[PDB]
Order: structure tokens, then sequence, then C-alpha cells
């Protein structure tokens, strides 16, 4: 029957439900279970496809419904091999469909706490692949700054190990366009963590490409901690009070020195003092595996 899935995304985003056949859990999302798919002709010059299946149920309210519905048109338009792409809405039935990119090896978080030796397959990452993993990351937010769009929730959480280990930006609830402004400004309740906030996003609810590069350092502290908890010994409230005074977290044990130095950089207090994740990139460059230049949207025309 007739639902909010008929009016808020195109037909031409549209894929046929016999198309879609789920196989298992992956995970809760933010607005039902995550599955597991194969998508027989969604992709180019691909006969099937394995997929990551998001639901929304008949049981939902329209207002949630319609909520997923808008979330999936803002990915819509991002077309970058460094963020999780969108690959199509089963709209014309019950449950509502997304069809997204499949990242077998899930989010960045979890994947990382499992390299740690408390799978023949999973070991520790030398300096080399966590330059890799940076890089990517980098890129990923390149693109979005690109597309004048603001994360404001960049997080190992929020990132995914594809099969071939490539991570990958995978989650843009919280993000906002930023064309005209350059910045956005939080009105009244926000839920993202502190422990991920910069200095100014906490202060005033400002948030920039400067304050993603914020995160961006707070992620590189985790891939050098294999996903610790950031500023483990203050509670959420005295986080808030340390890092909008000038604290900052203190080098991992064992931390590559570029690694640090790369964060210090980050975690500069005035927003103007850090890197772009343009010159993050460049920085790093030579060191990025030769596929780089390919895929990357460092090396596109669009840069
Ligand atoms: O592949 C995926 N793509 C997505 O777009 C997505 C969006 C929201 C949510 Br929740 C999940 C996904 C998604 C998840 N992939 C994904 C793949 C495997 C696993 C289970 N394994 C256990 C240890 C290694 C991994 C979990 C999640």
């Amino acid at each position: 029957s007739f639902s909010a899935a008929d009016v808020y995304v195109p037909d031409e985003w549209e894929v046929a439900r016999e198309k879609i056949t789920m196989s298992r859990e992956l995970g809760q999302g933010s607005f039902g279970m995550v599955y597991e798919g194969v998508a027989k002709g969604v992709v180019k010059d691909e006969p099937e496809t394995r997929v990551a299946i998001k639901t929304v149920n008949e049981a939902a309210s329209m207002r949630e419904r319609i909520e997923f519905l808008n979330e999936a048109s803002v990915m819509k338009e991002f077309n970058c091999h460094h963020v999780v792409r969108l690959l199509g809405v089963v709209s014309q039935g019950q449950p509502t469909l997304v069809i997204m990119e499949l990242m077998t090896r899930g989010d960045l978080k979890s994947y990382l706490r499992s390299l740690r030796p408390e799978n023949p397959v999973l070991a520790p990452p030398s300096l080399s692949k966590m330059i890799q993993m940076a890089g990517e990351i980098a890129d990923g937010m390149a693109y979005l700054n690109a597309n004048k769009f603001v994360h404001r929730d960049l997080a190992a959480r929020n990132c995914m190990v594809a099969e071939d280990f490539t991570v990958k930006i995978g989650d843009f609830g919280m993000t906002r366009d930023i064309y005209e402004t350059d910045y956005y400004r939080k009105g009244g309740k926000g839920l993202l963590p502190v422990r991920w906030m910069s200095p100014e996003s906490l202060k005033d609810g400002v948030f920039t490409t400067y304050s993603d590069v914020w995160s961006f350092g707070v992620v590189l502290w985790e891939i050098a901690t294999l996903a610790e908890q950031p500023y483990q010994g203050l509670s959420n409230e005295q986080v808030l009070r340390f890092v909008m005074e000038g604290g900052l977290l203190d080098k991992p044990d064992n931390c590559p020195d570029m690694l640090f130095e790369l964060m210090r950089m980050c975690w500069q207090y005035n927003p103007k003092m850090r890197p772009s994740f343009l010159e993050i990139i460049s920085s790093i460059k030579e060191e990025m595996e030769p596929g780089f230049r390919e895929v990357s949207f460092y090396y596109s025309e669009e840069n």
C-alpha cells in the first residue's frame, strides 16, 4: 500500500524487491536491524553483489520512516571510493529497504579491538597499515568537505572495514550542508559524544571542516590504541572541561612518533591552525599503496 517510501525517494533509485535476498543479521542500525544479502542487478557490470540491507518495518512511526528516507537521500549523492555507497532503495512493498555496500569486516572500532592479542588473519597494524587507514579516512573526509558537508561525527565506530581491509566513512546521520556559510551552529540539544568533539564545538556548538579535523586526530589515537576509550579516567563531564580548556590526549604507549605529531596538528586549539584533510593526505601520499591514485578523491579531477 501507500506510504512514505512512495513519496520521499525518487523512483529512479528504486530496485525490485525480488532482486533482493536476505541472509543474516549484521547488527542494529539507527532505524532497525541491518542484514546481509545478495542483490541481483544493482551494480555496474556485476550480475550479483553482496550487500548490506537496512530495514524499516511497517510497524515504525511515519516520522522515523521519513527520517530513514531523508537520511538515504543525503547519502545518494556521495560517490567516493572511501565512502560507503548507497546502491538503491526498495520502496514498493514492506518493509522499506535501503541497499548499502557490504563491508565484510564491520565497523572500524570493533575491528581494531579484534586485533588485540587477548584469528590467524588479524594482527596489530604496522605503521604502514596505519598510514593507509589514515589516508583512506582522510580522503573520504576531503571528499565530504569538498562537497561542502561537515560530518560532525567522525570516529572509528562510524567507519567500516572492507574485505580487502580498505577503510571507508560509513555513517552520515549527523552530516550538515555548509554551502554558503562554512559552519553549522547547533541550536539546542545535541547527541554527539563529548570525547570526539572539538573545543570550539564544546564551547559554542560550532562545526566546521576544522572540527572534523579535530575528530580525525581522535580516530588516529584510536588506531594507535586499538580503540581504547579516549580520556579514560575522566568522566564525560570532566572531558568537557579538560578539552574546552586546552587539554589533550597523551601520546599512546609505543605510538609511532609520526602519528602523534599528526594528532598534535589536528588538536591545535585555534581551529585555523589545523591542517586540512588535503594537507594531511599530501603529507603521507608517497606512503600510500599504489592503488590509491586510481581510486581516491585526492587524485581525481573533482579535486
Ligand atoms: O556492511 C555494512 N554496510 C553498511 O552500510 C552498514 C550500515 C549500518 C550498519 Br548498523 C551496518 C552496516 C554494514 C555492516 N557490516 C558488517 C559486516 C560483518 C559484521 C560481523 N563480523 C563480526 C566480526 C567481524 C565482522 C558486522 C557488520
